[PDB]
């Protein structure tokens, strides 16, 4: 009712925030609606372009690429 110590207004300034750990903010972002900052970006060794959450391809759409011997 009329009683409660948390539950009021919160502003909206943050406007975007990583995808992995979203702490807060995002130091980056990728045209496939995804962020990630430089804590995560640095731990990933390979942090080239590529796109590790697409990557991944989790239940995505039927696309064939191949795998990678090296
Ligand atoms: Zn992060
Ligand atoms: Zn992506």
């Amino acid at each position: 009712g009329s009683s409660g110590s948390s539950g009021r207004v919160k502003q909206l300034t943050d406007e975007e925030e990583c995808c992995i750990c979203m702490d807060g903010r995002a130091d980056l972002i990728l045209p496939c609606a995804h962020s990630f900052c430089q804590k995560c970006i640095d731990k990933w060794s390979d942090r080239h372009r590529n796109c590790p959450i697409c990557r991944l391809q989790m239940t995505g759409a039927n696309e064939s690429s191949g795998p990678s011997s090296g």
